[PDB]
């Protein structure tokens, strides 16, 4: 079918065979990542080559390998051994989750720390946390996982309510050694439970909510063909899914009359990092790259009808590979539906006597993932007027600690003795731009204030200025909410009827960027997060802002390296990388389970059309 | 019943009778403004005293009067004659709108200007606009309206497509004299029509949109008692309606257990200003205060079921006074409904095996108004988690001009020869705070970055700092998006279970504030718009950020005068005034009719509750 169709179970199986029948797949080999590759840059590509990229880990301790197979041709295109100390470790394997707790349970240092706290080892849950890169020389080259303990009073108890502060362990997951156990001192383990389904906590449930029924008696207005191709209200796109990025949007275009006009070639959340701002050595190394290290697509939930997605929902069940190369389906992992969006346009004109009102609607493509204590909803919206928007919804259970006696400048109190370390959830949307084709350019537009005087005697004038970003070395931009700064992506060789380059304007939320000291390890490893907007020249090997192997990578791996190429981006095939995130100082209201907090960005047509593209929407 | 109930037709008729009886409402008198006053500050009130404030205009040129009557007691509490040259003219009367075009139709200077452009006077519409305060000394003390011409080719033609640039006229609407006709030169009058209902422009209407039905089989979850008292999912409030302010929310409180806890005593949009940034003399005086000068409430549309408000809607039809004191009902002028709001909270816990998902909902209270070419929707939202939000939706037809041949730094092109001068739509939300009562304070909270070194060896630490605003002189604040600046309103005498003062945090959108030069007439008249947040000590006569009389009134009233009192606001009855707006550089997509653009703000609980207030929300 389409070269952008979702990976089939058969294709995953065929990859497994190909790797097996080559000595790449076997006994101590585990697939840490597998995903289909996007078609190469071309126009008359009438020869389909479905290729898959795989990261293969070796349990014995042997060197991992990056292999690209061709499923169409049943071949191995490349297979390279990786020097992980140089290029970074492979993505954390799901099967290594339990390992940190298991190994620590027989460690005398650990057991001693628990005994001192009178904690039963069988009730101590341990979180498999990414290690990052700090001052531990012995960790370079080794696949380390750090562990923080949470007491679980019983099977259905929420362990997050009972953090064990003053203690942290480091574990080499291949040699299976507890490399270290640090105990800075005993902290009271918070006693209150955070069991949000416990009637004693919830109280009598409300009986006041009457139903809100959302139906489509004639079915939805969008069509799904070729498994993942969507056609909706002039919009056209292909919904892809990657185990690392999650939902990826391909070929977003708009049928402007006779033309199917491209806007965005590929849209994805290429990275997601959660840096913590607690200077306690128990947590100061804590930075979770949910997308890069853990792979958010891998953990997508199976969304239930009527609970997660309301109304007329069309589901996609993406297929992924397990650690052995067998295909695993994520049933109902992606929701697709259209929802009413209030008033689109309205005017009651006195002079003409015409009263006009039209309703708005948006196509929604979403999924929800669970990464330990956090749960994130990723939502992509396409609007009738041409607006494209992304929204991330952060919920789950807050990552806890003990609340220090005498307070804290970096931790807030949730319950008696229970603290919540300050942190941020920072995202990177990778937008492979295609405004009316690939010849694009980006301009930074600032509102311009004018001084009262000659030519502006009443001092009421205000303007705007646009600065073209010509080389990558000038394409690392910061927000300026004060001057209403935005960035416009245009095609200098495609003019609208008023002879102006067609374009789309990116409206950012202007939330704070990475707060960590610039010389910090996280500042270097997640350099993308220190600036709001980056523009690079497209390159098939530049996929993530943090690089291909984020786990225990030293620093400067992605964007800072690409940007260093200083390529021409003025009227070229370019990619926009927008950093946006939430800064959290958890409140009592976030405990025991946090209500959704949101962040995102949007792009609106800016002289893309010759007039409003919604004049043909009826009153119905 | 409740002293916060909406004005009834009988009450308005009684005010008329009381005024007539007092000799204050003879045949030459007109009611420019009539509204019910809120109950006085207190507790033990001795029965009801429904009072109404009225601004009385005199068509014969006599001085207007401000009068307060007690409709309950049949008395005039006060009546004072106004010196308009000093304190400001009364709001524009609806009847004076038609006067501008009518008077100009027989003016020879006007006729000559039209003849020079070959325009038929019977086809030239004149947009009657507020005058402002400029260098025209003869205007001081007179009621002036300025006029800009638009050609209307036929009865149902949209005149905005055909602006007549280079011409403007000033008219005294009382003495009925054209004071000035300015013609700076002819400009081609744009020829394309902007008729969005013309099949020739719309093209064939889409047949692709299938229905989205939203119903509530068991009715809505909120209850309406006493005409305007709403109770929904723990929230309690009274929906009032004022002709100047539009929808006003009273006594917003949350039922936390046995306690009905107040949050906001009164919330309204106390002012709106639309300044233009085109330095052409034809439009450089252009600034309307839709709320203050025109009274947005009197122009509220009657909303259509299914079109304007989709779902199970409960309408309020507010009653206002006509120019003579007779009651007039705005049928279905306010929509009240609850809408589904996606996911509220979600977590799939590995350790406990418990998968939890809850849906969100919001109570919506809204109205839409039309003032000339603009249509604005005002939306207030109450969420399950305790969040309060306001959203303004700006639509209608763009205010046009000619597009200068050699381009423009202050006007954009929409169609051939058609321009759209740059402008802003700035709002002022007046929040009379009552966080767990009237003893409140405001703190400005900035995220704090920390330097790597002693105490922060890994350079990951980040904090927050809060500065209490103690006196009015230090309560005029600006946004700082870069440092995640927010403002927290707390009650220093009411502490949550963790012994922290309860509070609510205001999250602003950090959009650009007033762009006009600080020395401009508009910067002084709309002084409130130059700053993001102001905090004043409550006073019953400090109602609007611009004063009681905005029309043709210079600086001297409003917030700048209030603030000078430098009152104590640290743990006192205080009022928060938040400026938030849209900066518009119209684009081709905004022509022929503008798709909705939005702006707003929200307040989220900040340690107000002892834990999440939505744990009792059913699975459903
Ligand atoms: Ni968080
Ligand atoms: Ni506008």
């Amino acid at each position: 079918a389409s070269p952008f169709r979702l990976a089939s179970a058969g294709e995953i199986s065929e990859v497994q065979g190909i790797l097996r029948t080559a000595g790449l797949l076997g006994p101590e080999k585990r697939i840490a990542y597998l995903g289909v590759l996007d078609p190469a840059r071309g126009a008359g590509s009438e020869a389909e080559d479905r290729r898959f990229r795989v990261f293969i880990h070796d349990v014995s301790g042997a060197r991992p390998q990056e292999v690209t197979v061709s499923v169409t041709n049943g071949t191995v295109i490349s297979a390279v051994e990786l020097d992980t100390a140089a290029t970074g470790e492979l993505p954390v394997l799901e099967e290594e989750f339990e390992v940190v707790e298991q190994l620590l349970a027989t460690d005398e240092r650990w057991l001693k720390a628990l005994a001192a706290r009178n904690l039963d080892v069988s009730k101590v849950r341990v979180a498999p946390l990414s290690a990052g890169v700090f001052e531990y020389a012995e960790e370079r080259g080794r696949r380390i996982l750090r562990g923080l303990a949470f007491v679980q009073d019983f099977p259905e108890d929420s362990a997050w309510a009972h953090p064990v502060d003053g203690l942290v362990a480091y574990v080499d997951v291949v040699s299976k050694e507890v490399t270290r156990v640090i105990d800075t001192g005993v902290f009271p383990v918070p006693a209150e439970h955070g069991n949000y389904t416990d009637p004693e906590l919830t109280g009598p449930l409300r009986t006041t909510q009457k139903p809100i029924s959302i139906t489509q008696p004639e079915g939805p207005s969008f069509t799904v063909t070729g498994g993942n191709h969507i056609e909706w209200e002039k919009w056209s796109l292909d919904v892809g899914f990657d185990v690392r990025e999650g939902v990826v949007l391909h070929n977003i275009a708009f049928r402007d009359g006779d033309r199917l006009r491209p806007i965005i070639n590929r849209a994805s959340i290429a990275e997601m990092v959660v840096p913590y701002g607690d200077p306690s050595p128990i947590r100061s190394w804590q930075n979770y790259f949910d997308t890069g290290e853990y792979l958010v697509g891998q953990y997508a939930n199976s969304l239930e009808l009527g609970c997660d997605c309301l109304g007329d929902i069309t589901y996609l069940s993406p297929v992924i590979s397990d650690a052995f190369g067998n295909p695993r389906e994520i049933r109902n992992g992606i929701c697709m539906h259209e929802e009413d969006w209030g008033i689109l346009a309205k005017h009651s004109d006195l002079w003409s006597g015409i009263n006009y009102t039209r309703r708005n609607r948006r196509m929604v493509i979403s999924f929800f993932t669970t990464i330990g204590n956090y749960d994130y909803g990723f939502y992509w919206y396409l609007y009738l007027d041409g607006t494209i928007e992304f929204e991330a919804k952060a919920t789950g259970v807050v990552f806890t600690s003990a609340f220090p006696e005498g307070g804290s400048d970096n931790i807030s109190q949730l319950a008696p003795g229970l603290g919540a370390p300050f942190h941020q959830h920072i995202f990177s949307a990778r937008l492979d731009m295609a405004i009316d084709g690939f010849t694009n350019r980006v301009e930074e537009e600032d509102v311009v204030r004018q001084t009262m005087g000659p030519g502006n005697e009443r001092g009421n004038a205000f303007s705007r200025k646009r600065t073209v970003l010509t080389r990558e070395s000038e394409a690392v931009r910061e927000a300026d909410a004060r001057t209403g700064r935005t960035w416009i992506i245009s095609n200098p060789e495609s003019k609208n009827r008023l002879n102006e380059p067609v374009g789309y304007k990116l409206h950012a939320h202007n939330q704070p960027t990475l707060l960590a000291d610039p010389g910090s390890s996280i500042a270097r490893r997640a350099a993308f997060a220190t600036k709001d907007l980056w523009v690079t020249r497209y390159a098939d090997d530049e996929r993530y802002p943090t690089g291909d192997f984020v786990n225990q990578h030293s620093g400067g791996a992605g964007l800072p390296s690409y940007i260093a190429q200083d390529r021409d981006i003025d009227g070229q095939d370019i990619v926009v990388w927008h950093t946006f995130g939430l800064t959290h100082f958890p409140r009592v209201e976030d405990w025991p389970i946090m209500p959704v907090d949101t962040v995102g960005f949007k792009l609106r047509p800016e002289g893309f059309f010759d007039r409003s593209p919604v004049l043909d929407v009826p009153a119905n």
